[PDB]
């Protein structure tokens, strides 16, 4: 039997960040040649990944932000991964972008890899928790993969 | 059997970086609702993770640093994962913050994922290897997960 | 019997970035104490990892760039993972360094972790897609690890 996993991403539909509003992740099919859903025993709900199987899971994400200091400066954001509800942020999952010294252009940020116990129905999402100016998100991607079955629970 | 793994983090207790001093990682329970230790056949020793089972592992870490160019400027830090001793740095595990490159404010960094053979008693730690100014670490997290039993 | 994996890296030989030129990754043994190739059912070809076994994989990379030397005023570099051909860039695999100051030392970037269905003969490489000024790459590492046998 296969590990549970999913990969949901945006590489085509820019979005403006909004405080505690999960980022839109409309695609699950990253292979440009053999284009198939990279999903097993998870569900992509358009703005995140829902867990169906209890277990220990690695979760992580990336964003691309277009920085131009327009219409206002500076343009800055802080993002986390959330469990179930947007304010329910997960430690270790911070990313941050600021236009103050980098200047202009697309900037890419990547979270670390968090290991966390998840249960059926758990919803993982990327949420902005602080914003200054208009944050133009040109790409985002959420990665969920099952490291192991529960290590203290028979079914959990 | 169950893959060996550990997640050791600090989200509660800011620390100043000191050269070749492992970062403090007091917590192992990241889920804010069902709070349980994310530890199987590893030990969280308080400033890193000790390997109890030989195998291939994926190792990675994160840091949050507060840059403000006070009391000295610029503020800069370079960090790497260490094996057993702080001088024994692991390739591909490097992170950096430089206030003259990225500007002041809170910055998050993340290492790549390192695939490495590890043996019982191996201690994985996050160490600063270069510090300019007083480097204020607001958060840190270390990730260790077995991907395979020893291939050879 | 064991998951397919490869770790190919450069900790030793600096290279200049060129547009759509895969980075050189000459080493497969990261453990400084017990130096063994971290390779199982993949091939390190010198500038990437070739897949031999169909499956779902996690792929990611890291680079270190030196802003020392490089007198050029603005320096910027954007990189992706490519599938088979350098122009065939994989979504979610972006990295970027953009500095308006030099002499600031080394800075590290890390991609996210992409989950992707790969087939035998597939070649994963790190490619520069945008370069402003001269980009001195002082280190690079590519991580390939199988997550699952094919699911459909
Ligand atoms: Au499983
Ligand atoms: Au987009
Ligand atoms: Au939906
Ligand atoms: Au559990
Ligand atoms: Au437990
Ligand atoms: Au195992
Ligand atoms: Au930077
Ligand atoms: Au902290
Ligand atoms: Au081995
Ligand atoms: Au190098
Ligand atoms: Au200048
Ligand atoms: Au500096
Ligand atoms: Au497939
Ligand atoms: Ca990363
Ligand atoms: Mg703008
Ligand atoms: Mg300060």
């Amino acid at each position: 039997t296969l590990p549970a996993f999913g990969f949901a991403f945006n590489a085509s539909a820019p979005q403006f960040a909004s405080l505690f509003t999960p980022l839109l992740l409309p695609s699950v099919s990253p292979n440009p040649n053999i284009t198939v859903p990279v999903i097993n025993d998870t569900v992509s709900v358009g703005d995140g990944i829902r867990i169906l199987r209890a277990g220990i899971y690695q979760i992580s994400y990336t964003l691309t932000i277009s920085l131009d200091n327009v219409p206002t400066a500076p343009e800055a954001g802080r993002f986390f991964l959330s469990l179930n509800t947007p304010a329910n942020i997960i430690p270790g999952s911070g990313t941050a972008v600021r236009s103050n010294v980098i200047g202009t252009g697309e900037v890419d940020v990547s979270s670390g890899v968090i290991l966390i116990n998840l249960n059926p129905g758990d919803l993982i999402q990327i949420v902005p928790v602080e914003l200054i100016g208009t944050v133009d998100i040109r790409a985002a991607a959420l990665t969920v993969a099952q490291i192991s079955r529960p290590h203290h629970h028979h079914h959990h």
